[PDB]
This record gives structure tokens, sequence and C-alpha cells, in this order.
């Protein structure tokens, strides 16, 4: 309920719930997750053999400063562990969001923002280990 776990339609560029048609399956080496809450939600309940984790912003209207903090974080600690956190769909609200809480004080983090899911999974296909 604050996340879903996505999989890929095969053969398409179609990512919906894991849970909602059978011949839906995840991605070997990615995870996908589409946020349904305020990621510090989301975040808990994380909490509780992958090189990319996609978090999937198309229904977050916008972000706070905990929520920003909160992603920072996450993109922090997985990335320590060579583990690529990309943003798929943010709107230009949620962008502003991030800025404004200087999410990007590191311009480098640019590079994890993709306009979908699918622009996102081939992001990850090659890429500076």
């Amino acid at each position: 309920p604050s996340y879903t776990v996505l999989g890929q339609l095969p053969d398409t560029d179609v990512y919906i719930d894991i849970d909602a048609y059978e011949e839906v399956k995840e991605i070997p080496g990615i995870k996908i997750f589409q946020i349904n809450a305020p990621i510090y939600y989301a975040n808990s309940d994380l909490y509780s053999n992958i090189h990319t984790v996609i978090l999937d912003f198309t229904q977050v209207n916008f972000m706070d400063s905990v929520g920003v903090k909160t992603l920072a974080g996450i993109v922090k600690e997985y990335g320590d562990v060579g583990i690529y956190v990309y943003l798929a769909g943010c709107s230009a609200q949620v962008v502003n969001d991030l800025t404004s809480n200087r999410f990007f004080e590191n311009p480098a983090l640019k590079e994890l923002l993709f306009h979908s899911i699918h622009d996102a999974v081939l992001g990850s296909q090659v890429r500076e280990a």
C-alpha cells in the first residue's frame, strides 16, 4: 500500500503491478518500486543480486523536505554498495521540490533522472561501474 513492486509485460515497455497479471515478471538485476505514499512511509517498509533500483514517481505530485532527505539517504546508501537508484517519471514540480531541497547539490545526481521506467531500464544496461 505504500509501494507496489512492478514487473515488465514480456517483450514490451509496459510495466505494471507484478500481481496484476500472471505473465508480468520482474527483470533480473533490477527492482522497480512504484511509490504510492510519501516515500518516508515506503522507506520504513523497506527497512524491514541487484545492480539497479528504479523508483517510479509517476503518482507523486510533490515532495516535502523530509521526503527529499529520505530519498537522498536511499540513493547514497545503495550507492555506497555499487547499486544505482534511478528516479522515473518525476514531474516538473517534483524536480523543483528535489532541486529546492538541494538534492542536486552534486549535479551528477541529475543523471539518475529518467522520463519513464523503460528509459531507466535501458539506462542501467551499460554504465560506469
